[PDB]
């Protein structure tokens, strides 16, 4: 029993080392200490300073150095007894403030206890190791278990989840959010390795299909980035599928923005995606021949950010996997075939070099690539050749070809190439879910794996899609702690600027900054300056959340839940309509492959609906709302320690900012007000029973005996409240209460 075997992995990796004793007397001391800024310039960086001397409203302190400071008492960090060092949830602290929160999840991180409750949250800092914890042997401990009967972890709330859902009959929802590094996709993998090990059979075809579906994404999904070497460059939802009896029937998945731009550009010491590399890795040397395959290096596509292997991985070892995968979950060879054959197209279509200087309209004197390309796609290179550089443009009534110079001629090649990416993408989740997905299905449990608030030196149109659907979601856990909150208060029988945001986003009329867009979008002739020029034209001083630069004639303002967040206008009307020429569409439509024609052929791929993409993106939140809103949700805080991927390394400044804008601080802000510490009185007895001389540590009235020591400490009653079955205490009441004599 693990749980209960002190020697066990569980007590090792999952648990503060419990010594002999349990005794009050332990902890006792004498010294108050209070968290402050050695300097005040940096305040997430804080020190601990012992109390003292104090007036009747402020505290006089020693810090670090032996220098004296003093501080209002009401302003004061005061900081928790040792006792509440390494608890499992923040919500057991008495002393909310921010550097106490960092401080007990620094403790736990210390120990390497990734996993800390904060409330509703589980809050789970990437240790950048791997601690093993996630065995069989470890599913097995937390299976039915309560959230209170074992350590904070993935798994644990996976089975609160299931429970509820057995029990409620009820779908749930899994939120992982956060910033790039920070875990959402491993822990989502442990959501369904968990998931797949408590209620699937035969242990079955089906869950290695579910489990073999992510390997595949990630290939055509994934890339290596500077905060990731295996980012997710696209946000999923998946959701897991079960019969009434509670056993894994199925499962689908929708993706979101993927970012096709990887495609064609990667910044420095970055990758393309995985897949492209995995093919010239692993292809087989007949392969290449047949799909005429070279070197990275000899790929425009894949020669330009001067990395092309990731520090211990094997692309042709995870070709492999990636194949055999394909395998299992059903893609006949042939499909297998078109699939690295559009791979291969795209890598010969960047290779097209363009030459110009004949006229001002391009051409192609060497047409290796493209015949290379046209080959593998199954697409008529004359076609293709007239398509690239002389698209036929409706001008009035007037079709006529235009003969574009070698750029235009260029950022086309790029359109096209990004479609097939985007539009294969695509094809793989619809093929997926075509195996995966059940028609009837019972109940569902579904897991959103998708970055948090980003906020980088450059925000353009994805940026402000992302913040958009995490103005949502925030506003959904804000709505959903609400209910929460009161539920409990009321089952124990005692006593916005979202909507604001979203508004100014997502409003029609008056119109927001999507629909402004979708309007100048009609315009072909539209520009970078029209746009923004409209945008502040409606909200400059006229929109409290907006704010038109003092300089900057690209950028505009826009106040998020996580702050000001300034967006460049730069290409998002070309990015709201996505164009690409009608001729390369006709072109493809013919293709000779398979698979090719189903992505140009296939309305469902093809096309979005003519809808923007700002109006697909629009939607597609709301879907995906409407279906949250109909689940029990729990939400994990996935937060990276540091911004350079190494252990043993939490960064105050780089945590603290994660809280603030995740929520995770906000929830004790407001939780600190109210009665933040709730204890089952048998509880509170067990350990402060010594605290009166009239109580038995052991005793049916567990209600009297905590009024006894409450009493006897002559503690003021506004401090705290006895519900039905927990004692409640106003934030620092129970911290002067450990801090009592025996
Ligand atoms: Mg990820």
């Amino acid at each position: 029993n693990p749980i209960h075997d002190r020697t066990s992995d569980y007590h090792k990796y999952l648990k503060v080392k419990q010594g002999d004793s349990d005794l009050f007397k332990l902890t006792v001391s004498d010294k108050r200490y209070i968290w402050y800024n050695p300097d005040p310039k940096e305040r997430d960086s804080y020190e601990c300073g012992e109390i003292v001397s104090e007036t009747s409203d402020s505290f006089t302190f020693k810090t670090v150095d032996g220098q004296d400071r003093q501080v209002k008492k009401d302003d004061a960090n005061q900081r928790n007894p040792i006792k509440f060092d390494g608890v499992e949830d923040m919500s057991e602290l008495s002393y909310l403030n921010e550097p106490a929160v960092f401080h007990n999840l620094r403790v736990r991180y210390n120990q390497d206890l990734i996993y800390t409750y904060s409330g509703l949250f589980l809050v789970a800092v990437n240790p950048f190791k791997r601690i093993p914890i996630y065995t069989q042997e470890m599913v097995d401990i937390f299976k039915g278990r309560r959230r209170n009967e074992v350590a904070p972890h993935i798994f644990a709330i996976s089975d609160v989840a299931y429970r509820s859902m057995l029990d409620d009959r009820q779908n749930q929802s899994l939120l992982i959010t956060g910033e790039s590094g920070a875990g959402k996709t491993e822990n989502t993998k442990k959501v369904i390795q968990y998931l797949a090990s408590v209620a699937g059979r035969n242990q079955g075809v089906l869950e290695q299909q579910i489990l073999q579906a992510n390997p595949i994404l990630e290939a055509f999904g994934n890339a290596k980035t500077t905060r990731n070497n295996n980012s997710s460059r696209f946000g999923k939802f998946i959701e897991i599928q079960f019969n009434n009896a509670g056993f894994i029937s199925g499962a689908s998945i929708q993706s979101y923005l993927l970012e096709k731009s990887r495609v064609v550009f990667q910044s420095e010491t970055e990758r393309n995606y995985h897949i492209f590399y995995q093919l010239l890795a692993g292809a087989t040397a007949e392969e290449k021949k047949a799909l005429h395959l070279a070197g990275p290096e000899s790929f425009n596509y894949l020669n330009q950010s001067g990395c092309v292997d990731i520090k211990g991985v094997s692309d042709s070892e995870e070709f492999k996997i990636t194949r055999q995968a394909m395998d299992i979950v059903g893609f006949s060879q042939e499909e297998q075939m078109s699939i690295f054959k559009i791979i291969a197209g795209i890598l010969h279509l960047g290779n097209i070099k363009f030459e110009k200087g004949a006229g001002e309209g391009a051409v192609l004197k060497d047409k290796t690539a493209l015949n290379a390309a046209s080959t593998v796609f199954g697409v008529n290179p004359s076609v293709l050749e007239k398509a690239l550089m002389e698209p036929r443009i409706l001008a009035g009534r007037d079709l006529v070809a235009q003969h574009l110079n070698v750029e235009k001629s260029s950022s086309s090649r790029d359109a096209l190439v990004k479609a097939l990416y985007g539009r294969l993408f695509l094809w793989l989740v619809k093929k997926i879910n075509n195996v995966l997905c059940q028609e009837r299905k019972a109940y569902f449990i579904g897991v959103l794996d998708i970055s948090g608030f980003e906020i980088f030196k450059v925000n353009s149109f994805e940026q402000l899609c992302i913040n958009y659907t995490n103005e949502k979601l925030q506003q959904f856990f804000n709505h959903h702690m609400f209910k929460l909150e009161q539920e409990e208060y009321l089952k124990e029988k005692i006593n916005l600027d979202s909507q604001a945001t979203i508004d100014l986003i997502d409003g029609r009329q008056p119109p927001g900054i999507l629909a402004l867009l979708d309007e100048q979008s009609v315009f072909p002739n539209a520009t970078d300056n029209t746009l923004i020029t409209k945008l502040h034209s409606h909200f400059s001083k006229k929109n409290a959340k907006y704010e038109e630069p003092r300089f900057s004639k690209t950028e505009f303002g826009v106040t998020h839940y996580a702050g000001q967040v300034m967006y460049e206008i730069q290409d998002w009307l070309e990015k709201n309509k996505d164009p690409l020429q009608q001729d390369l569409e006709l072109c493809f439509k013919d293709s000779s492959d398979n698979v090719v024609t189903k992505l140009f052929n296939d309305p469902n791929i093809a096309s979005r609906a003519f809808i923007t993409v700002a109006a697909q993106y629009k939607e597609q939140l709301a879907s995906l709302m409407a279906t949250l809103e109909t689940t029990n949700p729990h939400f994990v805080r996935c937060i990276i320690p540091n911004n350079k991927q190494l252990p043993a390394k939490l960064e105050d400044k780089v945590v603290l900012d994660q809280l603030r804008c995740n929520g995770v601080l906000e929830g004790i802000r407001i939780t600190r007000k109210g009665f933040p510490n709730r204890i089952i009185y048998a509880d509170f007895v067990k350990r402060y029973y010594l605290l009166a001389p009239n109580v038995p540590r052991d005793a049916e009235d567990s209600q009297k005996a905590t009024d006894a020591v409450l009493k006897h400490l002559n503690i003021d009653p506004e401090q705290y409240r006895f519900g039905i079955t927990k004692i409640f205490f106003r934030a620092g009441q129970l911290a002067r209460i450990e801090e009592a004599r025996e």
